[PDB]
């Protein structure tokens, strides 16, 4: 065999935390990333399988999730080492027969975890299964400095916030049509805030931590991270313009308007103001 | 025979995706790159060739592009990934024989297709072969961060805007004295957007599109690349300037036609006011 | 044998060093970092060891260090240069039965020395072994640019610089809960700086010198190099906001409060006002 | 043999080179870099020269530089390209045996010449080893970011923006206590810009081209380099200060007193306000 080590998932993990942290987004532990993966993905590789698998409970009952696998960082990772070492710093785990709760079948070595953010993780899985038919398969947090920043600044409105980013790039909107939505801080690692967080999930596919960072959910690792990028991206061209003094000029509504109509994507109505 | 992964063309696109994505300007699939090829490039390699090269109508008759072969960034690909797999993510098209659509000889496994900003790509070669008969090779376009957020700031006038760039970098003058063409927001990926684009590459190898990206044209992708990078230095450095309040001096008039002069650089004369 | 330069220390400076110089921290010599060692590590590659160990006394009785090695970068030397020749750019020093000075027993070719920084080093080694009960091992000083920045710009006292470093990023607070302590601007690489530094190690595990860089004491590399990130990802943030004229929202006091009851950290009191 | 690309003296200039461009200090063929030779370090490599070598006469006789060999980057080269092709990016010179010329001994493949500088750098070069007896051996020129920026809004005054620099971090004064000295904006890549450039060496090891670059002076390429850094790593953090509105306590002149008297160093006097 080709180790795990080597497979395409172990791989997109190593290279999705790696340019995460790259970008300056993953400081220390901060950051997190779980991917789903299907049972064909794992078993060619069932004979590396841990010493005796670990279980932990899960701390709700999430019955869609039965049986389903996701590699995944561990609690106190830091995303630059996971290139270093991926078993140590990422486990592969699968949620039990009737969602309570998930054995670690591979990594995670020295009794590590996986992140403290799985109550997000998990739940946003489960409401972004729905709301996409399925389709969404990555959930990634990270601490992506300009769009954190700006979480000082900007009003925090999922709808004047949207439309910042939307000015802030042209393809943004094109990308996010659905938006970014905002919660309120919350004390993060906690069900309360995975709740808060899955419960956005179902209206966008992008949710800002005020003060903390964003979460996005995509298809694939290379398309959440840049779902990510490019709300990032735009926040970072805003930081500028605003430290400049602000706009002078930007995209217009009609202009936005035009841009999702050519794109055959449906913009969030309540950011289409002025 | 070698592959031709290692000829230098498809070395040269690695190379100017991957250092452009390096750059912060290319965040997601943003940004696009075409490099115009003679026969006498790709026809060592015809024996790596695809399948049965699919062909593609053009949007509109290109005549003086007849017979013309291209390697060009796929459309929704990241630039990050080029180095990973070039054949995936870029495609080697040669235009047929009355210049109505292309096959794809080479690359873009699994259906994908030429940049959807190939209408500006194709148009803007076509008027860049004529005003620089037959010189320049290369059009590319990054969304170029600080440049972006200059579109937001300056008045969108080409002549105060290529008069700041001149400004914010002694060698801009040098690098670029016919300047860089301003259009108006335009919905991207169309038709009229590279009509409009391609005009103003009549008068300017770079060509901005506010609160979205630069689009240049050179010999060489380092050339290209790197008038591309000069500009956006240079915004790099106005960017500082007005964000501390402004310039307190500045390269004057005579100062930039003294330079022009000893460069043997005919200056845009409209940008020669103060 | 494997050469002491693949061992996990001499390879684990080489990485945060070379992490450090790649984050903007560590310009020319700037900068330094000194790692406890215990004997076990360093005897597997005693016949490796310097041609005769070369003596140099202590500025100051250590008691508390006596018989300790550690491995130190060495003054005058680059950060970007360690991976380059870990044995020219870092020493394994061990100090002598009663804390009198040090031989130097592996590496600094060329008649180098350890850094110049040596007595803030080892006296806030002391102070932190006493404070953790000898978990801490490690004590890192970088020129962490936007930390630097705003003590120019916060006012220079503890409780509200923490505060301030709390708001720029959530986690903060978990990560440094004692906060980060200042000194007045003193001259550095001087026995008066050290213990003052030393002294603040007692009571915080990040000190600030203003105007210079920033020293934090950890228990891995990793750990120490993290703390520091942290403090500096969310310097970084606070710069962008500032430059864009201040807070219009943060975290508060009860938030902050929350969050360190969550996490079972008992945050800096003087730092919680409002 | 080994080749001489292989040489100390090809790879510290790729590692300079290859630093800066990552630094963003040399976009394009931005910047230069030329490093004095002896006989003994070329003469071992006598067989691997040049076809024959092409002589280029001098702009001004420079008899202190008969029969000095140098390596130095080319006119149009990229910084970006040196580590991938040396010898077609750099070249070998050798200036003859009354300083009216140099003969290309390697490398400038194509007909390729030594950077348009040449005269600002060998006339410095020549200053440098008076003002040093022989000490130094590198002269290098760079876009570097934040110092051009500050040259729009910081008075154009020697002592101020020497004093600024000195400011903006603690080491600065002991690196460069000469401080920088500031030209009036030139047209560059002339005989008059290089002679103004060479006769401010006399008195700083660094010189500013405003609204263009800095020449620095070394002994060895990482100390000029880091000279540089030093520089603009302070201007860097004086970018971001200003950026927030400027200066609420800084190091005083006391201290920078306090500081230079400690590490045996003479700070420049008029520098010494308050
Ligand atoms: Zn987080
Ligand atoms: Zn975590
Ligand atoms: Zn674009
Ligand atoms: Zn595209
Ligand atoms: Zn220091
Ligand atoms: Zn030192
Ligand atoms: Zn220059
Ligand atoms: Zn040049």
């Amino acid at each position: 065999m080709q180790n795990i080590t080597q497979s395409w998932f172990v791989q997109g993990m190593i290279k999705a935390t790696t340019d995460a942290w790259l970008k300056g987004w993953d400081e220390r532990n901060g950051g997190n990333l779980t991917l789903r993966l299907d049972d064909a993905d794992i078993a060619p590789y069932h004979d590396n399988f841990h010493q005796q698998p670990r279980y932990i409970p899960l701390s709700q009952p999430m019955p869609l999730l039965a049986n389903t696998p996701f590699i995944v960082t561990g609690s106190g990772k830091f995303f630059r080492n996971v290139q270093l070492d991926p078993m140590a710093n990422l486990g592969i785990v699968k949620v039990d027969s009737d969602g309570a709760g998930y054995h670690i079948l591979w990594g995670l070595f020295n009794e590590a975890v996986p992140t403290s953010e799985l109550p997000a993780h998990f739940l946003s899985h489960c409401e972004r299964i729905k709301a996409t038919n399925g389709k969404d398969r990555v959930i990634m947090h990270c601490h992506a400095t300009n769009l954190i920043a700006l979480t000082y600044v900007l009003e925090n409105d999922t709808a004047v916030f949207t439309r910042q980013l939307w000015e802030g790039s042209t393809e943004c909107l094109v990308v996010f049509p659905d938006g970014v939505g905002i919660l309120p801080w919350m004390v993060p690692g906690t069900d309360a805030i995975g709740q808060a967080t899955a419960q956005e999930m179902q209206k966008h596919s992008l949710v800002l931590w005020p003060f903390h960072g964003v979460f996005g959910s995509g298809p694939t690792l290379d398309e959440t991270f840049g779902l990510i990028d490019t709300a990032e991206k735009s926040a970072q061209v805003l930081v500028k313009v605003y430290s400049m003094g602000g706009m002078k000029q930007t995209i217009s509504r009609e202009e936005l308007i035009a841009l999702g109509k050519r794109f055959g994507v449906t913009p969030l109505a309540s950011a289409l103001a002025l």
